[PDB]
């Protein structure tokens, strides 16, 4: 019961990296928060993790808001209830809506009730995404053979389609449920620039449109 603190601290780091990679403001120094510091701030006087102290909000960076004018705020919740029931989910949904968050990242420990799951798409235009803690211990996008995926702005996409005489329907595709698409929270119509980690320039990358 000490290696579970370490696993949580690592899941925490991955969530921060995911949010940073999506274009929200999180410092790398924060992403790299030392284990001791984590214990000192997010664990109680007896040394036990209090996930309710970990939840946080994130806003777009200045560079992101200029490219994505309609990009809103994001809320990350680490559920303190192992198996998430309908009532626990509803209170999370209520928070997202009332505080006007555009995206809600819902991290859970073991599972989420079927009834609870029925609430994920209940508050448009906001979207809620769910992630299992065990899957966040290691950042799947940090693998050497997984290239860098970067979402293009509407302007960039238009410029791409114009430069190559193509309709968006003629671009290589990426499935909505693709593991990297899920990581970035991609939506139908968005395009990602793909840069192999073996190449040393963002030039000639590949492009895929989300389904």
């Amino acid at each position: 019961n000490e290696r579970n603190i370490s696993r949580l601290w690592r899941a925490f780091r991955t969530v921060k990296e995911m949010v940073k990679d999506r274009g929200y403001f999180i410092t790398q120094e924060e992403v790299e928060l030392p284990l001791e510091d984590f214990k000192a701030k997010y664990c109680d006087s007896m040394g036990r993790p209090q996930r309710k102290m970990m939840s946080f909000q994130a806003n777009p960076t200045e560079e992101s808001i200029s490219k994505f004018p309609d990009m809103g705020s994001l809320w990350v919740e680490f559920c303190d209830e192992p198996s998430v029931g309908v009532k626990t989910m509803k209170t999370f949904v209520i928070h997202i809506q009332e505080k006007n968050f555009q995206t809600g990242i819902f991290v859970y420990q073991n599972n989420i009730t079927p009834s609870a799951m029925k609430l994920v798409p209940s508050i448009p235009p906001a979207t809620i995404e769910t992630f299992n803690e065990a899957a966040l211990v290691v950042n799947i996008t940090h693998h050497e053979l997984v290239p860098k995926h970067i979402r293009l702005s509407s302007d960039e996409k238009r410029e791409l389609l114009k430069r190559y005489r193509l309709k968006e329907s003629q671009l290589p595709r990426i499935q909505r449920a693709d593991p990297v698409a899920l990581y970035l929270g991609l939506k139908r119509g968005e395009v990602v620039k793909i840069i192999r980690k073996s190449e040393t320039s963002g030039r000639y990358a590949s492009y895929r449109i989300c389904m």
